[PDB]
């Protein structure tokens, strides 16, 4: 549904600067509205208080476009008289959104003045004394509990004459207690205005004469893992394409002899094969696994399915950006269907029909008529591997040809021809082309936050949440494959696409000390690569905050490493740790789930509270929290950390 | 808002207890059909997910009325295909309502298998065993974090056979792990369709032979804190009437004396009068301050205003119900004229008019005409102090003779006579008459709220949130009391009313430790009666856990605890206490904010770490956790904690 203006933050002509609220709107208006996308009312000032169903924030109107920040608006629509307004702009690098002002709206003008005597307006009126210190970034005079400036994103930060420097997207804060203002300055709106409103990357990159990095956007299943790379080789080019799919890195060495005339080197855990030829196809973790890029061997890598946010592939990426010039490539390209900022959009191979409440298979809150996968073949995504089991063996026990595939599983189990229903986690989400003649969605998926909790440090979360729109148009594009195809799903929005939580940063060092031989430093230049570079998923700079934390966690019991790794859970790092920490105090692991298995051995000679490090999820023993490794850590958080308001 | 049927939760009917969920709406309807209270759909099954536009939970079905918790649904109407359904059944005391089952609703038959293996059917219409453990109680077979039972309240838990044995209310945690569950057994849910639809109290109770605690409920303006009293005194009892407002309890001496030719004991913190006369007028503040029940002194008490929830209220009415029939005293009432699940109903005194955005003076997001406020006499309702001074200096300002009312005020401030607008906090809220023509609520107010953050130990937070249904009630009737009168407002919405936070427990133990000289056992005793006395506002029982925390608070510093409890901010005894643990450890205060004001002569010679014992504000200082007090507190969270679902 559509951003809804809800009412307006009034500031003062003349003197020193005040503010005061008027509110237009209640909830029943605003959700009627956001659907409609009809907004009737009259729209006055140039601070509008906006909302979706679910948050509320600001919006500063600036050379007759009404601004806001992309992490709170998505590229969601705008209200509008004649209906929804689509944005103009929309720069998810920049967290940058922007609609044309509605008639009624009056803009603030650019502050050109220099002056760092500056003042905040947030969504409750006040405004709040802040010394600039440059050109993105202000310092508060009096430090406050982020809590008071959340829901004040995209509220505007003013020179003592009322022109505007920029607008608020996120507060720097110590243990909780913001201290700066981080806001985007006017000068990127200005920049933003005067570039291309439309950017199709359709086309493959030309190979340019010096090193280049370049993007390829295209529907799914439009060629961008097969014609293009063979397309390249056959100019006479030497290609490396970086999957983050097994199953679909296997499927091209099947695949691409037959289909382009090239029978490609492949490189994965359970396979690799060097034919010579002058393509080769790699997963992420593979390449990472064999030291990243090597000496003149490519002239152009293709990093494939980039809007894949797992951390192999991010700390993959960044390495092939970091590593890729001095490597002797000529060209990064960057090739994905679903781009920061994308919604999923009509696909013309791609009939879609919502599910019901009619059906013989209950599906999340809805239901799969069995004639709707009976004969054929028929992808189903569930959020988790349990799920995936137990729908399989529910339409087993219904005759239905159906076989469960996840991580951990190997991918011959599910057939390459005849009928079929694969139940699957995103393990098939992207780049895997199965031959469905359908693809049915849960709509929904797992996720992993980070929270400073400070109990004693931080905790990792995991939580089922709605999808955002790459996970929505991967899914969907499973199938609709060089032939039509069916889509079927439970709910019909999307989250925004384009960003990805602290926690991936984590998982990357957890993944570099783990597996790769990296050290935390090592791991932060790959990343930094990764930040540095526009068009990318974007993420909050917890580099420095992450690598200190790592840099500390020394002497790991490399018994209990090997044995994380080898059953291959989350952070077998942080976990080995954890464990490691237990180990030589003689006390128990936080709890007595499986995550800590690789006590079990010394189950009863363990005893009194665990020195609790980090929480990693349910912590069921009791705890004490000075271990000099908590002390660090704890630490570590005192350094500041940008987060979002 | 209503309560709104947005899916069900299918049960087999043989065999092993299995469920699965059907949803039948999103935030289409749900958020409209709340605030439109019209739903046509058609109801089936015994389990139904019900939702309000902020929170979802559970209702389920048993001897042909729909049953959900009173904490989650309060008062609300049932959405129907013909408008709201009013609730059949509002039992505070027992956490529970009921709607008449809609058509096509079934319901579960009550059990009375015995079976201690009992089967909680959840949101996610997961199906977890649960052992029976007393007439209310089970404990689960594999702890689980609470947030994942949270949503479920109102859910189902089975025996065997599938039949109920009652709805799920709370888990019972340690440091967030709920190990157990409380729910509220069928037998209560038949209690309650056994009792009376309405029971009258709106007339004085007769004075019994033997001790009898009585309630009294009428409307704002009906005497109930005069004519009642003069009335009984008449019939020569001796009448003790305790109110909150310090400002309420002076009104009464000139005016009883007038009306009523009763010239009243009158005792406050600022101005005692001793007239000898059989009725005596005492906040609660001063009747803790005296020592509380003086024997055969009294033959009636009044604990007037006894929906106010403020700490001194709820420790004054505790002591009283401990201690009056030991003093000689026959009768004790509980008046007032918002009971728990009480919502606002119209007065007849009193004219409505919803503010709107035309006016000159801004308010709450909303307008007041000047009009409406020049002149006459008027009461406007702020949140916060702050708030307060500042719309009174705005409207004179205008010229309008305006003063601000609140705690730090001297009652004389307020003009007993001529024009006046009159700003007021919650200060002015219950008891209270000044003659006012109308009044302008800004239907907001400041509540506090305890979160057992274990960061070491548990948070208390200040929050602006929107007026329960007391607030409404009882800040309106400040106005036509004895005549006509306008109420002007912000918004239409009420909270439900009846319940208050664990905070106002804390609050209570730090009060009896700080000013009434009460051991925390004494203070337990005091709360222990008024949680055992039916028909006053709820509160998870808490007691033992608060206990066990102050008791462990010894040697306080006596002179930061006088200057905590002159400078009258809000938890004088556990500030004072962390400061005298800070001055101890040579170590500085969590930040230099006020609170902390006690410590600034120290402040040099103040280093390294805050010795953090809870949080009580923003911390902006470093902190360690390795002082034995932190310690002790954390120790005393591993306590069963009971906390809602
Ligand atoms: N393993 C495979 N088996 C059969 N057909 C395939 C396979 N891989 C690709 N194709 C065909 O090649 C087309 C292009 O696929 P691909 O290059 O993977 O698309 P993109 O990367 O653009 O999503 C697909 O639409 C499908 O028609
Ligand atoms: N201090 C006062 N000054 C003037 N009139 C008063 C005062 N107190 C009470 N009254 C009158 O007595 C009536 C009953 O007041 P009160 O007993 O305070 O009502 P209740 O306690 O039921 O709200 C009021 O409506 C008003 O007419
Ligand atoms: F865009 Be394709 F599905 F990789
Ligand atoms: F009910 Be009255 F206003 F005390
Ligand atoms: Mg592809
Ligand atoms: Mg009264």
């Amino acid at each position: 549904g559509s951003v809804v203006i809800v009412g307006r933050i009034i500031l003062s002509g003349s003197g020193s600067i005040t503010a005061y609220s008027q509110q237009t709107r209640g909830l029943l208006g605003c959700i009627i509205t956001s659907l409609t996308g009809r907004d009737k009312n009259q729209v006055e000032g140039e601070v509008q208080v906006v909302s979706t169903a679910t948050q509320s924030f600001l919006a500063t109107c600036v050379n007759g476009v009404c601004w806001t920040v992309y992490h709170g608006a998505g590229s969601k629509t705008l209200a509008g008289p004649k209906g929804p307004i689509t944005q103009m702009y929309t720069n998810v690098d920049q967290d940058l959104v922007g609609w044309q002002a509605p008639p009624g709206a009056r803009s603030l003008t650019p502050c050109t003045c220099g002056s760092s005597d500056l003042y905040l307006v947030t969504r409750h009126a006040d405004v709040i004394p802040v010394r600039r210190r440059g050109d993105s970034r202000g310092s508060l005079l009096s430090p406050r509990p982020v809590s008071y400036l959340k829901g004040s994103s995209g509220g505007p930060l003013l020179c003592p004459s009322g022109h505007a420097v920029g607008i608020f997207r996120a507060a720097v804060c110590t243990r909780g207690v913001a201290k700066a203002v981080d806001f985007v300055p006017v000068e990127s709106m200005e920049t933003t205005m005067r570039s291309p409103v439309f950017t199709d990357n359709s086309s493959p990159p030309a190979v340019p004469q010096s090193f280049q990095v370049a993007h390829l956007h295209a529907p799914t299943g439009s060629g961008k893992s097969t014609k293009v790379p063979a397309a390249y080789a056959a100019q006479g080019y030497k290609v490396l394409v970086l999957n983050p799919s097994v199953a679909a890195t296997l499927g091209f060495g099947a695949y691409m002899s037959k289909a382009h005339g090239i029978d490609p080197n492949i490189r994965t855990g359970v396979r690799t094969i060097t034919t010579g030829a002058p393509v080769t196809y790699s997963t992420y973790g593979k390449f990472l696994a064999d030291g990243g890029c090597s000496g003149g061997a490519y002239d152009i890598i293709i990093c494939d399915e980039c809007h894949s946010t797992d951390s192999t592939t991010i700390l993959g990426i960044g390495t092939v950006l970091d590593q890729a010039e001095t490597a002797g490539a000529r060209l990064v390209v960057l090739a994905t269907a679903t781009p920061p900022g994308s919604v999923t959009v009509p696909h013309p191979n791609i009939e879609e029909v919502a599910l019901s409440n009619t059906g013989e298979i209950p599906f999340y809150g809805k239901a799969i008529p069995i004639e709707a996968i009976r004969g054929g073949r028929h992808l189903i995504f569930c959020h988790s591997k349990k799920k995936c089991d137990e729908l399989a063996a529910k339409l087993s026990g219904l005759g239905i040809n159906a076989v469960a595939y996840y991580r951990g599983l190997d991918v011959s189990v599910i057939p390459t021809i005849g009928d079929v229903v694969v139940v699957a986690t995103d393990a098939l989400m992207t780049g895997y082309t199965g031959d469905f003649d359908s693809v049915i969605d849960c709509n929904t998926c797992v996720t992993q936050t980070v929270d400073f909790s400070l109990d004693p440090t931080f905790t990792i979360e995991t939580t089922t949440v709605p999808q955002d729109a790459v996970s929505r148009s991967q899914r969907r594009g499973r199938t609709g494959r060089g032939r039509r195809g069916i889509y079927r799903f439970v709910t019909p929005g999307e989250r925004p696409s384009g960003m990805f939580d602290s926690s991936v940063l984590c998982e990357c060092y957890d993944a570099g000390c783990a597996w790769y031989e990296l050290t935390p430093a090592e791991t932060s230049v790959r990343l930094r690569a990764y930040l540095n570079t526009p068009g990318l998923p974007v993420c909050q700079d917890h580099l420095e905050f992450w690598e200190s934390v790592f840099t500390g966690l020394t002497h790991i019991d490399a018994h209990f490493l090997s044995q994380t790794k080898q059953a291959g859970d989350n952070f077998p790092y942080l976990v080995a740790y954890q464990a490691t920490v237990c180990a030589r105090a003689q006390a128990p692991p936080p709890s007595w789930d499986q995550m800590w298995k690789c006590l079990i051995r010394l189950k009863p000679t363990l005893h009194g509270p665990t020195p609790l490090l980090y929480r990693l999820g349910a912590v069921q023993n009791e705890v004490t929290l000075t271990h000099p490794i908590t002390k660090y850590i704890m630490a570590c958080m005192s350094a500041d950390l940008e987060v979002v308001t």
